[PDB]
């Protein structure tokens, strides 16, 4: 039972494609904790990215995100990091089978539309990174039982 | 020039149609504004109905819609409000035409899914009550100039 | 509450169009309470048409439907038979707004795609003519109290 | 049995439109004749456009065109051009309901993304001029026969 | 030349999914022979589950499925039993690439959505249970020559 | 940096797929550069098939295509060649994932819907033999700087 962090990058967002991510999501039956469109700050972005700390594609990188816009969504349930990277694909949209995000709607990994945690421990730290708890919301589906 | 205070309500979230009215909006090609995923407090649901303030039901709706959880938007475009009615269809589900949101996908009035802005004076209450100006993100679409 | 009978007609199952109108149906909220595919007898078509029982193209239009096969489907909830009218559309698809089963898919009266019932009295006849009670389903919706 | 010129104008293309519109052409049931991709010549455009020959919007609305690109069609069926209109929705995409291509993706009437046959007249000329005669393709439709 | 079962189970149907699972066989193009809702009787299930006769997980299994209710279908076609395979995905979903029905819609592998024949001695087992002769549909596609 | 030749096959456009393809290059981000539909001529069809002039099939496979009609398509990007097989699937659909369009709505190799170039050696040949100089398109997509 996990939580996985889902990030729609600029790119997804200047291409119209926030809809359509969120509702591959909906429809896999994870279960929506926290959403919100946003600017993130320089701070936030360095913190994201900080594996690649000092590299010389750092800056550009960190300045590509920072800009945004980006939509951040939390979601939850069995193995969702797992789900999560699965409805996304590889990170080169070349090697992404069709029906993933970027295997349906990528070209070049530079523009790879979305971010999903890679890990359990990325995911800890994004979820909280990105969101403060007060935007957690607790509720209960109705249907929950028949997903998992 | 407007924007419009879109929500979908508990009945379009535990019937997993976030991502669709979403999608429905971002490919009517309004640009979107502000988002986020949240359990509404009391006094934002008693302000946001309070023109039904001394009528039987408003105990009840004020409950449904705190209980949430609900997703709120705000859209930007030409004649904005109006177009979120359109996209959302009439009051009642069963006098909607098939296309809209209620058209497809609403049965009765007390589950119609998501509220649009009604008007010029609503929007302007509804998208200040619902988002904190921080919430309001700056953006520049590359395609805009193509679509207004 | 009310059960209101639809019907793929062959024209309609010979173009590949039996699942999206079972999912416009499904993605409207009315309960399925009965589906078959079926080759139907003379006895049932001569019966359904039997308002135009002295009329020229009698022959010809049963012929037609008895020929098959159609899909045939009974469809549950508050106002079924206005709410199975407004997906499918106005009988001449020519007429048909976009949205509607018609007005998306049709292009003449004779090939239009799918039947529903026109009336209380017409859908208590139908439901009962297409449909023995064994073939009734019984069964309870989770997410069915956020539809009505 | 009639002939209908439908375009998909620069601002269509520019939004990644294309298949969708000939997509909501080819599920209506109406036949393919004729399809090009094209950077359309300024006598073309003037000639489309003669109705308008002495107006303040002219050399404006001729170098949009003109300058493309734009994608154009026909299609035919019984009472084609009506369909067409009824697919596209009114002139005005605020005015224009849910369902239809500018109902669905247009917000402003300068934007209202493809061009569709207003009368049998229109139709004719539109047909003869935007296509030659050796691009008009002869077939027979296996499933035609129920369709129309 | 085959015939596979295919069978959306309580929880695809109580997710609303029987429609997008019967559009996809469909558009796949295989023929659709025999489909019903219906309430499976005791008997029929522990029959059709009968390879797990005895073991821990047995009465529950059955209990979930007799409980209902369940879609069945009879899809035709040249290796239609792969096929099926091939749309649904492996049992699990975590495992099922998207594009799949599971891998789209799936989390947990006790809520797999639908069935599929596993091979064609299954398959034969599992027509002859779910369907009767009468049940099955003789019919000719038009377009069915220009799939195999 | 590369351009890809990509065909919809007769039995593509019998089963009103033209659409649904020119759709899925869309939205996947290359560029269109060419369009057409026509009834292609021998001559194209038999230096389309060099590769097999002296085999027995090659007769049959010939007056297949020339038959017609086809619709032809030129698509632009990094790795396009790739990029069309990834979205296609693998020659034979029994073999294509779900989420190509063979994997979707294929059934045997046969009639595998659509064709696309398969290297650059094959794409170098095919876009110069189905399409002349004049009908590529010059264009610049406002867009395009977020795809590649």
């Amino acid at each position: 039972m996990e939580r996985t962090y889902i990030m729609v990058k600029p790119d997804g967002v200047q291409r119209g494609l926030i809809g359509e991510i969120l509702k591959r999501f909906e429809m896999k039956g994870l279960k929506l904790i926290a959403a919100k469109f946003e600017h993130p700050t320089m701070d936030v972005v360095a913190q994201h990215y900080c594996e690649h700390k000092d590299k010389p594609f750092f800056k550009d990188l960190c300045d590509f995100i920072s800009h945004g816009p980006v939509f951040c969504m939390i979601w939850e349930g069995p193995e969702a990091i797992k789900i999560g990277r699965n409805l996304v694909g590889l990170t080169s949209p070349v090697e992404s089978a069709a029906g993933t995000i970027r295997g349906d709607f990528g070209v070049v990994k530079n523009f790879n539309i979305v971010h999903a945690s890679s890990s359990a421990e990325d995911a800890a730290r994004e979820c909280a990174l990105w969101f403060t708890p007060e935007q957690l919301v607790t509720w209960e589906r109705s249907v929950g039982g028949w997903i998992y």
